[PDB]
């Protein structure tokens, strides 16, 4: 996250960090045993850890649990990263308290302008990597589609949105890649992808999680 501050310890409870002995991605909590993250954080030997702050340190809170099978969208397409969401089904269930909690996943899709916490491990730096120990936060707004259409002529599918500042300077970088977008308590997005970090005219493009609700419902009711 570039240019955002330290969340504080356990603020955002249904953040998860996807490790395979470092952190790779982010990914939120929707249930005790499933997590979404994005499609292109796939791989195997994936630990999901709960409850963290520092990511480097046990502190106390902390759930590390392996995840028993990973669900890649099947039409994620990985040159244009159009249906960049997966859901990672835990091992066993996590214990949920107030330092560990889902997050509700939307009944409708938000609007342009909705002001919406974004968080995540990743780059802190738009020219060089600086990679954080504690969560970072992030409040950034939905950009409209006719922006978002503009600053990636040609690259916006309706299964994405972009949220973030024009000027630059504040967006989600590398390494919060899975991570949620929350809005007025609901997870209305997953961080994808977008042109460098915090770059002007470069907003970050988000997968648009509305679009995938009954899909989420239909694949955890039959696995
Ligand atoms: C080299 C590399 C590898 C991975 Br895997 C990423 O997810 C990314 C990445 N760049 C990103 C940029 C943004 C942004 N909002 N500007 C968001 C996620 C990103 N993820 C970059
Ligand atoms: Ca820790
Ligand atoms: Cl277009």
């Amino acid at each position: 996250i570039v240019g955002g501050y330290t969340c504080g310890a356990n603020t955002v409870p249904y953040q998860v960090s996807l490790n395979s002995g470092y952190h790779f991605c982010g990914g939120s909590l929707i249930n005790s045993q499933w997590v979404v993250s994005a499609a292109h954080c796939y791989k195997s030997g994936i630990q999901v850890r709960l409850g963290e702050d520092n990511i480097n340190v046990v502190e106390g809170n902390e759930q590390f649990i392996s995840a028993s099978k990973s669900i890649v969208h099947p039409s994620y397409n990985s040159n244009t990263l159009n249906n960049d969401i997966m859901l990672i089904k835990l091992k066993s269930a996590a214990s949920l308290n107030s330092r560990v909690a889902s997050i509700s996943l939307p009944t409708s899709c938000a609007s342009a302008g909705t002001q919406c916490l974004i968080s995540g491990w990743g780059n802190t730096k738009s020219s060089g990597t600086s990679y954080p120990d504690v969560l970072k936060c992030l409040k950034a707004p939905i950009l409209s589609d006719s922006s978002c259409k503009s600053a990636y002529p040609g690259q916006i599918t309706s299964n994405m949105f972009c949220a973030g500042y024009l000027e630059g300077g504040k967006d989600s970088c590398q390494g919060d890649s899975g991570g949620p977008v929350v809005c007025s308590g609901k997870l209305q997005g997953i961080v994808s992808w977008g042109s460098g970090c915090a770059q002007k005219n470069k907003p970050g493009v988000y997968t648009k999680v509305c679009n995938y609700v009954s899909w989420i419902k239909q694949t955890i009711a039959s696995n």
